[PDB]
């Protein structure tokens, strides 16, 4: 366990980072207090909800659809019968809400318990209805479910090292749709962003969670901001993460 200083990559934004290589148990931690603090996963939960949907047969492949009903949305790309791969990349809320509402709560509870997914608290299934967004809400979006960045990395590692009961076929689908292009062919990066605002504490929850493969070694990582500036989003934290990866993990 090495405590490290990634502050220059954060360019003044409050946050922390954790990178873990489970082969040689090398844990690299920037801002330990934050890395151990549980927060809503927001859209990073789509990593797990994709696997839940595949395991339960709600979806079956990166092509699978959820029966778009014509509802109007401001994001152009939500207004179509999009595939799993597209819904993941566009973070399409209606697709993932419809997916998860086909699964019984006991099944979700037991999968989260098996994964040790933070507090595993799905008590507020409907989500944070006081924000007015109605059915665009759920337990994983600034609501009952909370997970720390360290726990995110532990979950990512358990999934992608083959240590869960999820089918290998399904984990490979998730790998495919999480892959990102960082304009460096010598590292394979995979991940997912998330963005929320913590009304109680007046701070963002901005995430980039995933893994890095670099010639033999694999690092599971979570980058998290808790800045008070509402301009700090998941995509901004992904930029910070990529800067860290290129500086220290190339
Ligand atoms: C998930 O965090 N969300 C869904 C969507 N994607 O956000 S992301 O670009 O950070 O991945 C919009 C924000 C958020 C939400 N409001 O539900």
């Amino acid at each position: 366990v090495n405590i490290v200083d990634y502050s220059d990559c954060f360019e003044g934004i409050s946050g922390g980072a954790i990178f873990c290589n489970t082969k040689n148990k090398e844990y690299n931690i920037y801002n330990k207090e934050l890395i151990e603090t549980r927060r809503s996963p927001c859209s990073t939960f789509k990593i797990v909800s994709t696997l839940i949907g595949l395991e339960k047969g709600v979806i079956n492949s990166k092509e699978s659809v959820m029966g778009y009903d014509g509802t109007d949305y401001p994001n152009k790309n939500w207004n179509k019968n999009l595939s799993l791969e597209e819904a993941f990349k566009e973070s399409c809320v209606w697709y993932y809400k419809k997916l998860i509402n086909k699964v019984d709560a006991k099944s979700v509870q037991n999968i989260l318990d098996d994964l040790k997914y933070g507090n595993c608290d799905i008590s507020e299934w409907e989500g944070d209805l006081k924000n007015g967004k109605g059915h665009l809400n759920g337990f994983w979006l600034e609501s009952s479910l909370q997970i720390s960045p360290k726990e995110q990395v532990q979950t990512m590692a358990k999934i992608f090292e083959g240590d869960t009961n999820f089918k290998k076929e399904h984990i490979n689908i998730l790998r495919d749709i999480m892959a990102i292009d960082v304009n460096d062919a010598n590292i394979n990066v995979y991940g997912k962003t998330g963005t929320g605002f913590d009304e109680k504490n007046k701070r963002v929850d901005a995430w980039f969670v995933g893994m890095l493969e670099r010639e033999g070694d694999t690092y599971y990582f979570a980058i998290k901001s808790d800045d008070s500036n509402k301009e700090i989003t998941g995509p901004k934290v992904k930029e910070i993460a990529i800067n860290i990866i290129k500086k220290y993990y190339s």
